[PDB]
């Protein structure tokens, strides 16, 4: 029970770590507010919660869209009774290709999921948080744009770099009100998003540890930036990437 | 003549850093294409660069617009005959505000000018620049979002860290066809974006060397950035923030 | 029970954050050998571990001595049978003052205190810790000389930012083998070492100190030690080659 | 005379970039003072420079004494009135080998010719540099130990990485009296320093060090020595407290 008495928002829940951060979350004693573009996946989800014991919430939306991110907030207080912590999760890789080949369409998509999406979701997420008087919000941002650059990849590499920026704001004007505000910079992980997803040896190399992470090890960051033994890490851009950033 | 024979483009040049960059440039004897929303301010700009001896040209346009980078690649080629380097200086405050207040609206306008503009920035310069067979990009971001918060700042900070993301990536993506691409990260200059422009002197105490930068100074380092002294720096965010990043 | 089955060096465990994080990780389930120079402190924590039922070996000695090390792990791998985790805490201030007033024999002791009892600690923690099969180290580093500088604290400010590649290198080394090697980064923290604190220190040097944080307060040791039993934990599994920033929001706060 | 009326002391200035950091600052208008070991290679090197119609004066010692450090900045200001910069590049890769199998007299050796050298620097060069006005230091760090680790190189990470520390706790420190502060780190050099280059080395470790880099090449020392000629520029007037990596996209390209 590392959660015990919380209310969480999962966003990005349909699948890898998004996935299993609602699981364990709830598994750990947290009532749990879970989206994701696709309700088939979100109702596999919701029912294993579900008979584990705990209690989870859904709302299928695009997580660009500033009426999910309002109406999952008013969710997890209508249910629940308020809200402590979200795991702002959602992102995809988007439109990769070689720089001038990429259409402004592309780029601004990739953005809007990745990075307009955690904008919105602080906007209506803090307000609820303020309210039981604090404590925390995570972000998933990536090695990727923060200590390494790919080919192909620019659109992804900005959004995620720019969560970096908007945790450090947040964290600044925020800290007052006791509103601890992370990002969470994954490395190789098993699921669709990954490269991997002679690739395999070559993603794993990558890392120090020489494997990928499993979803639930990422997860378990996600864990930890939201529970009580965090009280004093705010501002902070947590590497969980086996040592990616740093392996060369 | 730090610059002789180079061809740059100029972005955000109608005043502070951009404007003292383009004269600078065009002092040391590089072709300059220079860019803003105020033609007032540019016919000021390219008067002044012309009868110091240098050549300049101007287009008139939103940094925002996917046909002005089109257009003013084009010009430097037309003008000049190629594309050596490109200062992508062009940024605004935006919208600020506390977080729950501020409009996606608002949001949008500041990305599209601060990180939007980079994406098509690059995506026009590219080809001309390795046309010639290299070699730079350089990018404006800030200090703020990289290694500080500030309240009310939000998506300013949110742009600023996605250009350092923009620029791994690309320094990654380029490296092999000669282009560098690097950030430029200055700390309080002496410009009407400067939040001084009691705050005078609370801004000054902000770096380690007690004052706010001349723009000058700043373009002092775009130079540095763009000329063959320059040759092995790719993918680095270069602090010309007087210390604001380890002062405390 | 976040540590149960772990067996941990905890250095610096006379007080302060190593303190809390030795008693924590013992209440916690860990079988806990700790270090420092004072053994009537030792001796009354390990007294009080094993009195809340917990299980702790003590041995007091320099922690810039490198026969202090290889016997902080054979006390470890011989009484509870292997060696899972350290917390490479130990550290001082040394000595601080203006640049050009500080001796080189005060700036060696504080690297030797500070950093280059992180290399012996490496030395001898490494074969032990391997033998198991893999676990994790941690030293604490500080926020000062990885994102802020102060005048007088130029030796501190070295070592500190020394542990940092000490630990990329680290990581990079182990990796394969299963040892994850991490930097622990704190705030301020409310323990002697702490600016406020000092014996000395002006009044306004608390509220100066506390509103460096975004969080506006100064640590509790406790939360410090939370933090490192994190990277000691199953939990921080996929972590390694980090620089973990504890530090309620300095690093990012002007 | 990107230089011109500067006055610079240069160490590690007998070969690699140091070296044609002496020849580049001398021949862009700076008298330069210059000192490694080997007395025989500074003689060739002032030779050459007073030669070229330049300026210099050379005294030979080990960086990690103190008495060479006092008499290097003695010698700027009594052979040519002052001090402006510093160019603190003298390094060694040190001891290399597995963390169990280094000693702690080779761990120190590493440290005090790479790390305490520049405490020493600093601590004579700082008044002599204040007494001007104001000017800059600038120390030779490296991209290993700051943004990658490397199997068998603990001690030269950690040595690295502590002289950003030191950088950021000067700029601090100093810059209320116009003296800057900055690290160079520079990527893979084509020097007798670098991987590649060694005694030694499999013939694949040159593409493999090349490959590292986003410019797919390693440096010419002359690229570096550019990089810390803009540090010690009038160009670098508000650059302060960075590490600047000069090390052609290594430290993001994996
Ligand atoms: N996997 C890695 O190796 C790795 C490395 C670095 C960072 N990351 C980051 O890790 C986070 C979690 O992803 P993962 O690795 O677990 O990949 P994943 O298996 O694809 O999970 C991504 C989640 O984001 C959601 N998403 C994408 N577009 C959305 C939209 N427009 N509206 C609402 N949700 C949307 C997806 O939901 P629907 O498709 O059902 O909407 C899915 O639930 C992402 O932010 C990713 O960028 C991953
Ligand atoms: N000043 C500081 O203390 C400080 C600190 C950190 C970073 N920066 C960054 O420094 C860069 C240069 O700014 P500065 O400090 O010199 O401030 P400035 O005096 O306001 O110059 C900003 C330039 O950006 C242009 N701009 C804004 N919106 C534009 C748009 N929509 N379309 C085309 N151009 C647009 C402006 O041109 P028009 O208005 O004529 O279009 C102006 O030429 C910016 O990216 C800024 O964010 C400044
Ligand atoms: N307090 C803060 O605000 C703050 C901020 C950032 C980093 N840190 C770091 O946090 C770590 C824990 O310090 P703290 O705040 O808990 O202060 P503390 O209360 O003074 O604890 C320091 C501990 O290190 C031990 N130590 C010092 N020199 C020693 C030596 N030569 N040989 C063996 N042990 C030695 C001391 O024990 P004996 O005297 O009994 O040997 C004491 O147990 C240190 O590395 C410190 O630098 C503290
Ligand atoms: N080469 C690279 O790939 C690379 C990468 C990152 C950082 N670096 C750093 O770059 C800086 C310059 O090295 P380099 O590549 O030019 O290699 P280098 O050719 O070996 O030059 C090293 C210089 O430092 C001097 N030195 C070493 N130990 C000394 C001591 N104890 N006392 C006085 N001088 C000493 C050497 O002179 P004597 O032997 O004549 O005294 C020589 O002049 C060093 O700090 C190195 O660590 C190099």
């Amino acid at each position: 029970s590392r959660l015990e008495g919380k209310i969480a928002i999962v966003t990005g829940a349909s699948s890898g770590i998004g996935r299993a951060a609602a699981l364990l979350f709830a598994r750990e004693g947290a009532k749990v507010v879970v989206t994701a573009r696709n309700g088939n996946a979100l109702a596999e989800l919701t029912d294993e919660i579900a008979g584990g014991g705990g209690e989870a919430a859904a709302l299928a939306g695009d997580v660009g869209d500033e009426a999910l991110h309002e109406a999952l907030v008013e969710l997890a207080v209508r249910r629940f009774g308020g809200l402590d912590t979200a795991f702002n999760n959602a992102g995809a890789l988007g439109a990769m290709g070689e720089i001038s080949s990429l259409s402004v369409e592309g780029w601004r998509e990739t953005l809007d999921t990745n990075l307009t999406s955690a904008f919105l979701a602080a906007k209506y997420q803090v307000p609820a948080i303020a309210a039981l008087g604090g404590g925390s919000l995570t972000f998933t941002s990536s090695f990727v744009g923060h200590t390494a650059g790919f080919a192909g990849v620019a659109p992804y590499a900005a959004s995620k770099a720019g969560l970096i920026g908007l945790v450090q704001a947040l964290a600044v004007e925020l800290g007052a009100r006791g509103i601890r505000v992370n990002a969470l910079l994954p490395g190789g992980t098993d699921t669709p998003a990954n490269f991997a997803n002679e690739t395999r040896g070559f993603v794993e190399g990558l890392h120090a540890l020489k494997r990928i992470a499993r979803p639930e090890e990422i997860a378990e960051a996600a864990l930890y930036l939201a529970s009580d033994g965090a009280s004093f890490v705010t501002g902070a851009a947590l590497l969980a990437d086996g040592g990616a950033s740093v392996t060369k």
